[PDB]
């Protein structure tokens, strides 16, 4: 409902340039098509769709922000080609049977918190055609370790000396809550490792709740602190300009950051060593179980 | 309930070395005295309170913090001293019938947005004794005039060019919306002005509503493009060693940083300029409005 996530959003132009980039450079996805833009905000993505020659675009959103994309639409003279739906893309009846394209920014911190790829999974199953395309159209998920023992120690540490008094009892509740930030590339302690690919295509809400056994091949020899969590979005099917962003640390930030899980107990590790692992992730708000150097634990973010 | 309000506030140093500092450098104002800390967190202000040499110290607090708040004040031996008691600082049933001193670091954003002054005020009206002491005992709220072309362009201007798309439809609903950051001080242009002062010994509720006209000492000839607010706190009650720290923007950050009022219109000014208005605040969540160069808005944050 509120402006300040479209913001965000807008603002993001690793996000929104890619989104712009795919549509500007791939017209023959869009020319003469029925395009459904599921959860359309401000309207940015429905506009760039009907540049790109939509015959119609449907963009639904369950929230106030499409009163301002009713506005948004008439101020650029698109209602022409737009038009807007206001409800849950699960319950709104739509003027078309089938549609051609569905477009969608869904992806959540470290791709499925808070995700709205179950909404898309259902507008794909309910209205997509036979032979329709949905974008982006193939995502992953990386894990990469972690040494920085100075940021360790100022979230964990930090509670046993608290202006002199000791506050030890508090790390049980901080452990077990995934971080969101920006991770600086020098703290990289070894190559990612893919865990989850997902094509949109061929893919059931089921598919979502995962486990993977991972490799990390070790590339300094340190303690390793954290794993960090981040994903990669590729727009592909039919692309005569294929466009990819990653929300690695060794890419441009965006708004998505990186989601990093805190080890309880650090534990060193030696260049050229391949540390193994196990993640499970579970839809449940979203679970994260990690199993590392013989030890378990479960996080949220 | 959560561990992060907690700890962003132990981590502001201005504000818990304040606290800190008040209370070890004036124990002569805890020595053998009844202390209630309204809404005591993990508990901080009443271990110093003890180290003080407080009689008792009653710490109440309505969430789960308090849980941690027991466990932290056994690991620091206090439970001789320190009585822990869980629920709205209203509704609890305490063990005295009057105490000596209250304790509470109550403040929200701008002094009075989301902050339990209400919860204080009817701890004092219940529980204080005839010539007891509430602490911190003298806030003020002050403005100061912004210069920040760049800043306001951002978040206005910004939406008039989206990707090639127009969406000037949305500056309406971000104008209202107070802004908190950290302002440069190199963007004041300003003397600040005192627009209200509260005794928490001599206020009631309905003092936190206020109007106050003011005039902002222009020391710079240039654009007003926003208004920012701030707060300073005292403790002066008794003390050999007062103490006193400022929100403001030539003051350290602090977790309170500076509430923005953004200018619709910025509009020109002359050094030497005795710039005149008047702001209200209401209680209602909390509403400022600001009349300024012949026209009004209302905020809220
Ligand atoms: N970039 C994101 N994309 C995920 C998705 C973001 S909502 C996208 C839009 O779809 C709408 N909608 C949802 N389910 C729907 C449904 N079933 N049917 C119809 N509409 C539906 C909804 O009203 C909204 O307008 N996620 C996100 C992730 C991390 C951080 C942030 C963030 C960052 C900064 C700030 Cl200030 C706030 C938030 C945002
Ligand atoms: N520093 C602040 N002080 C205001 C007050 C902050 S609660 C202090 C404590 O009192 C409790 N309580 C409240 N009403 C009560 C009652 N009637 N009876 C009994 N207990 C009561 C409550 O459970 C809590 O534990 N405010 C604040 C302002 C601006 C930003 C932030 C902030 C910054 C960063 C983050 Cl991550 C999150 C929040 C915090």
């Amino acid at each position: 409902g509120h402006y300040g996530i479209h913001e965000e959003m807008l603002k993001d132009k690793i996000r929104t340039e890619s989104y712009r980039d795919f549509i500007y450079q791939n017209p023959h996805i869009f020319k003469d098509k029925v395009v459904l833009d599921v959860g359309c905000g401000t309207g940015i993505l429905s506009m760039f769709a009907a540049k790109a020659g939509a015959k119609k675009v449907l963009g639904v959103d369950q929230s106030e922000i499409l009163y301002q994309a009713m506005d948004i639409i008439r101020l650029n003279k698109l209602e022409d080609t737009i038009t807007l739906i206001k409800g849950k893309i699960e319950e709104v009846h739509l003027p078309v049977e089938k549609v051609d394209v569905i477009i969608s920014e869904w992806m959540g911190y470290f791709l499925l918190f808070e995700s709205m790829l179950d909404s898309v999974l259902y507008a794909k199953n309910k209205y997509l055609a036979k032979g329709g395309s949905v974008y982006p159209d193939i995502c992953t998920i990386s894990l990469v370790a972690v040494s920085d023992v100075n940021k360790h120690a100022d979230r964990i540490a930090f509670w046993d000396d608290v202006y002199g008094f000791k506050m030890s009892c508090m790390k049980k509740a901080v452990i077990p809550e995934a971080v969101v930030e920006v991770l600086d590339p020098k703290t990289l302690i070894s190559e990612p490792c893919g865990i989850k690919h997902i094509d949109c295509h061929t893919t059931s809400i089921s598919d979502l709740e995962f486990s993977s056994d991972f490799t990390l091949k070790i590339t300094r020899t340190s303690m390793c602190t954290a794993i960090a969590g981040y994903f990669d979005i590729y727009f592909e099917k039919n692309c005569h300009n294929r466009v990819v962003f990653s929300t690695g640390p060794q890419s441009t930030k965006t708004h998505w950051k990186q989601t990093v899980f805190l080890l309880e107990k650090p534990f060193s590790v030696k260049a050229g060593e391949a540390l193994k692992g196990k993640v499970t992730v579970h839809k449940n708000s979203l679970t994260v179980t990690l199993t590392l150097n013989n030890s378990t634990q479960t996080y949220g973010l």
